[PDB]
């Protein structure tokens, strides 16, 4: 009764999420080695991604490069790929991931689990755990795909609810080069994902007005804790300040206010007048992540009156959408509630 | 009633302080407005002379006037006797013959901050030879910008919740944000431990790994600071206090622009050790290595060296000549991820 994995996305995130999963399906007795990744069909070369993938064991496509486990298999069709499967990785861009819900809706396992890497503010796990029935974890840390499939050195957070599914989510994806820290809170380990990015603008709201890196540092922690709160009075699960200790908190958090490009984008805004539309197209022209969640984040506060709670989430939004000067950031913060 | 200050220290931070203090003593009602500042004694004219006359200290505060009611005092006891608030900042090594002059020479009920960052804690040093409670003041702060009113925070660990406030008022500005909390040890002990995590990450720079490596390398840093606090502070020591300035600010404002990162770095980067880059950069020397050293001798006695590993990392680096290339392979099977 070993268990069968599928990969429901062959994406960056999951081919190389595949690279580790089929060696550790392979290699540990728990786990059935055969593990099947939907993989979309496309015509590559007037050949299927499909075929190439079974083939070449690589994802010409999405992981070019890089050779994946041959006891992962590419199955074009989403119901045969995770129908007799007991744990499922949902790893795809979140706008696919209600169609596919809607073609697996009582299709699976009577006892199938799910895991969630998808990274009005409802969490996208949610959404899965709810339309296919099934308990559902995350996968939330500082990472990226490319890292991964290089064995790069980094850490990521796994929430999930039962101690023996965790277990086993961090026996299937731990490397000596991708770490693994389980923690019970999935709402929390999730909602980081995105507020994490309100805080970045910020941040280069920071760096744009010419700063330094201790203005930047309390800009950072100041938007830590309005993450904290927020997931307090936002997030149905528990919710401890020392979840955001983990990668999914602190180390996403840093390292998307020091490298990320809603940083870049929000700091060449402050230093340019130039607007947040025209710097995605100059710098491909994928749309901001930080200020729709600012937005969202203010209807929420507005429509329970706490607006005033949160200056650092509410000034994103207001320099974002209501034309409040970008210099006015930082005197914003000058009657935090953190310092009262 | 109404509560005198003394500035013990005169240096570049002290000045900073003073410029916060002085306009604070002067515009609040509950402190006195003469603020003493204890000056040791130069020929720039004698120092405490141009400060008192001209209102600037030319040579640590370059570049900045000090409001006129705070007043240069070349001989401690004098400047400290009537002092209800004492704020120690001075470099580490002239603290303890600074004590040994006040010892009894203070006034009855006296209380005081230490500022002073860098195992014995040092308000601990203070508190004891001098018989006063003591406070303290860390976050992720520099003088220089802190004379230039450009926004920052700091924590204050204060027990008494009276004293806490007391002190929030009287350096709080729009621009230098105060949190108090209860736990001295725990806030003063991160501005130790947080150069070793910088040294690590300055491996990471130097090296060239990314940003998702160094994320993780001042992460694990972070989890170690708690752990070793937790296991060796006395007082309560919580998680959360980590959250604060003292904390992952410092911590990530070492880590990403400090002294010991840039030296690190270029020792990873280069090869040249680390006396050699202290001495052309610096033959001024590096904290976080040293603070190693301790931590070493500390877990040994208690049988924990196995439990962190990037401290003893970073150890082993500086001064057991593991190759800095290697650094990393000692944090895949750290205690978090077990
Ligand atoms: N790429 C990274 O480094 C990284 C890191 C962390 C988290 N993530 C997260 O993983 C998730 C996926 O990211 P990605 O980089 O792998 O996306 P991607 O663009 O690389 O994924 C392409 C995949 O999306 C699906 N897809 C594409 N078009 C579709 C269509 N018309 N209909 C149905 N499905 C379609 C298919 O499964 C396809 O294989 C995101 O939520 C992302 O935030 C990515
Ligand atoms: N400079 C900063 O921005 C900053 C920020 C935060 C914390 N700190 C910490 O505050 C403390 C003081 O730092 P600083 O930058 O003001 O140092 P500094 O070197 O500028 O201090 C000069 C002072 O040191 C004392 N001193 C010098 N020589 C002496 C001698 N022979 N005998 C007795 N006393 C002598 C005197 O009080 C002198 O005024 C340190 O622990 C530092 O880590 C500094
Ligand atoms: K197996
Ligand atoms: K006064």
């Amino acid at each position: 009764a070993s268990k069968k994995v599928c990969i429901v996305g062959s994406g960056n995130w999951g081919s190389a999420i595949a690279k580790i999963v089929g060696g550790n399906a392979a290699q540990l007795a728990q786990f059935d080695p055969r593990v099947t990744m939907w993989v979309f069909e496309e015509d590559i070369g007037g050949k299927k991604l499909t075929e190439i993938i079974n083939t070449q064991h690589e994802n010409v496509k999405y992981l070019p490069g890089h050779k994946l486990p041959p006891n992962v298999v590419a199955v074009p069709d989403v119901v045969q790929a995770a129908e007799d499967a007991d744990i499922l990785i949902f790893v795809v861009p979140h706008q696919f991931i209600g169609k596919i819900c809607d073609q697996l809706k009582g299709h699976l396992k009577a006892n199938a689990t799910g895991i969630s890497l998808i990274k009005g503010l409802k969490l996208i796990s949610e959404v899965i755990g709810e339309r296919l029935g099934i308990p559902m974890s995350v996968l939330m840390g500082a990472n990226i795909a490319s890292e991964v499939a290089d064995e790069k050195f980094c850490e990521t957070t796994i929430g999930c609810k039962d101690p023996a599914q965790g277990q086993l989510l961090k026996e299937l994806m731990q490397t000596p080069n991708f770490r693994i820290t389980v923690v019970q809170e999935v709402d929390t380990v999730e909602i980081c994902g995105a507020l994490k990015n309100v805080v970045a603008v910020g941040a280069g709201f920071c760096d744009g007005l010419g700063f330094g890196d201790n203005t930047k540092a309390a800009v950072i922690r100041l938007g830590l804790m309005e993450m904290i709160a927020f997931a307090k009075l936002f997030c149905s699960g528990p919710v401890s300040s020392a979840t955001f200790l983990e990668s999914c908190g602190v180390a996403d958090l840093i390292t998307t206010c020091y490298g990320g490009r809603n940083r870049k984008v929000a700091e060449a805004f402050a230093r340019t007048g130039k607007s947040i539309e025209q710097l995605e197209k100059e710098l491909n022209g994928q749309k901001l992540q930080g200020p729709e969640t600012a937005r969202e984040l203010y209807s929420i506060l507005q429509h329970k009156g706490l607006v005033d709670k949160f200056p650092l989430f509410m000034a994103v939004y207001k320099v974002c959408y209501e034309g409040q000067p970008v210099g006015e950031f930082i005197h914003c913060l000058q009657n935090h509630p953190e310092h009262m």
